[PDB]
RNA sequence: AAA
């Protein structure tokens, strides 16, 4: 039986990729998956049904990740009649694994053994996995399905598929769009556009493909080249319908330009196929809220009459989905923080605060969004609860997180205008004396970094930051 | 899927 584990770990499959459920929803990604078979139809149906049956088994249902197993065996035969026996190989494995979770050893090692007949046959240096372009590129796909996290192990994935066959119009579409998501990943200020070319190249590789092609068009407007970029859209809209994948890309896409209507349609008819949609919830609220914010600074932050009014409707409707992005997906970052934001700006603190302090319990998520979330909250708390000691706090724990970013002089300069108001008040104020002394160290000025320590150990004594602090600061 |  040790022996059977033992072989197990080596197979090259969903459940030695190190696919951790912890890093996402189960119940999103299952939903979502089935909704890319129905609706996504250039993805693989043999790599969404492998996945699904993984899926299926973090649920704990084992039974129905047989079954979707076997709907992958019925796919083999159908789409790859030719090389059958190697494209089984992952769907063997998962079938190994799944039997092994139910005690069925004896069925377990059946499909083993008929995955180490596979590898003789075809003698790869290895007893039990074949490497291959294609189950490279399985391995992608669940790679990114797993979230920010697993972002540059799928890059690397694409990479040795597209080592084997660089022309591949299927690789390519995996690596630029893995590329794509990795401009929009750990930014640490500008935009990043790494994947104008390989979208470029995506594209040119895959002439019918509308799902490649819009993110080519988003790129280009990421890069002020939104002429080539809406003519592309259009191109889209005028050659495909109610392809909930296509349509969300481009809502996305008038959004930024600031055509909220457009957007707003173009959602609406994503949403009556994929209602549940997180994402296509998530984009309608930030609809609303910008029309909402176009009517504020049309009325210097108080609007009268009918704008008051709409201006609540608009709220409203786009707390409505925002909650709705949150309730699908609970490991969506920015739906808890738009949807407090929202809460905010309604005047609901009680449930600005339910909301955000739920974001603030996410072990899972990135740093990046961590970092993102300690920040919002920070700015509620400093203007809307009107507490500076706990937006210090948390202006601190977002830099801690993540000193390199977008926000990162949004955050030194917070810091240093309310530690500064506070000690003009209390010069023995603690917090704001280590915030300083934090901020300082972090711009590199060390000596005035290591003063404001001084003063902060003076006063408590037997600190073990401000010893760790001093220490550190006293090397380099 | 935010910036
Ligand atoms: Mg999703």
């Amino acid at each position: 039986k040790d022996t059977l584990k033992a072989i197990l770990l080596e197979l090259e499959c969903h459940f030695t990729w190190n696919l951790l459920k912890e890093d996402i929803d189960l119940f999103e990604v299952e939903d979502t998956i089935g909704q890319q078979l129905e609706f996504l139809t250039t993805k693989s149906r043999l790599a969404l049904y492998n996945l699904l049956a993984y899926v299926k088994h973090l649920k704990g249902q084992n039974k129905d990740a047989l079954e979707c197993l076997e709907q992958a065996e019925e796919i083999i035969q159908q789409e790859h009649s030719d090389k059958e026996e190697v494209r089984s190989l992952v769907t063997w494995g998962n079938y190994a694994w799944v039997y092994y979770h139910m005690d069925q050893l004896e069925e377990a090692q059946k499909y083993t053994g008929k995955i180490g007949n596979v590898c003789k046959k075809l003698s790869s240096p290895s007893n039990y996995k074949l490497e291959c372009p294609e189950t490279d590129c399985e391995k992608g796909w669940a790679l990114l399905k797993f979230g920010g996290k697993y972002y540059q192990k799928a890059k690397a994935a694409f990479e040795k598929a597209l080592e084997v066959e660089p022309d591949n119009p299927e690789f390519n579409i995996g690596y630029a769009i893995t590329v794509y998501r990795l401009d929009d990943s750990d930014r640490e200020g500008s935009v990043k556009s790494f994947s104008l070319g390989p979208l470029r190249k995506a594209v040119t590789l895959n002439p019918d493909n509308s799902y490649i092609k819009v993110f080519l068009a988003l790129k280009l407007q990421d890069v002020h080249a939104e002429a080539e970029g809406e003519k592309y859209i259009e191109e889209i809209l005028d050659q495909i319908s109610s392809q909930p994948y296509v349509l969300r890309y481009a809502a996305k896409f008038y959004r930024r330009k600031n055509s909220w209507n457009k957007a707003l349609e173009l959602l609406k008819k994503a949403l009556e196929v994929t209602p549940t949609s997180s994402f296509l919830h998530h984009q309608m609220g930030l609809c609303y809220r910008a029309q909402m914010i176009q009517i504020k600074k049309a009325t210097h932050n108080r609007p009268k009459g009918k704008d008051k009014l709409k201006v609540d409707e608009l709220i409203s409707s786009a707390i409505f989905h925002f909650k709705a992005a949150m309730e699908r997906d609970s490991m969506f970052a920015f739906a808890y923080t738009d949807l407090a934001n929202m809460y905010a700006e309604g005047g609901q603190y009680s449930n600005a605060e339910d909301i955000f302090r739920k974001a603030l319990r996410l072990e899972n998520i990135t740093d990046d969004h961590k970092h993102q979330i300690h920040y919002h909250y920070g700015r509620f708390q400093e203007f809307h609860r009107k507490s500076e000691n706990t937006a210090i706090h948390h202006y601190l724990e977002a830099l801690k997180v993540k000193d390199r970013s977008p926000l990162r002089t949004k955050l030194t300069s917070a810091l240093k205008k309310l530690s500064t108001k506070r000690l003009c008040h209390n010069a023995l104020d603690v917090q704001s004396l280590s915030a300083l002394g934090f901020v300082y160290k972090l711009e590199g000025e060390k000596r005035q970094a290591a003063e404001y320590y001084e003063k902060a150990q003076k006063i408590d004594p037997e600190n073990a930051e401000f010893l760790t602090a001093l220490c550190e600061l006293r090397l380099s």
